[PDB]
C-alpha cells in the first residue's frame, strides 16, 4: 500500500482483545468527562 494502515496492528493484538472482550462483561467500557476526584468537597458559588 502507500499508507499508514493501522488493521496490522489490531490483528496483532486480537488474542488480548477477545481475552479483553469477555473479561469486561460486567465493567462499564468507557468513560464520562465530568466525575473529577475533587467535585464531593467542592462548593459551588453564584454571583449577580
Amino acid at each position: 500500500a502507500k499508507n499508514m494502515n493501522v488493521r496490522p496492528l489490531l490483528n496483532y493484538f486480537e488474542p488480548l482483545f477477545t481475552w479483553l472482550k469477555d473479561q469486561n462483561k460486567n465493567s462499564f467500557v468507557g468513560w464520562s468527562t465530568d466525575w473529577s476526584p475533587y467535585a464531593d468537597q467542592s462548593i459551588k458559588v453564584r454571583i449577580s
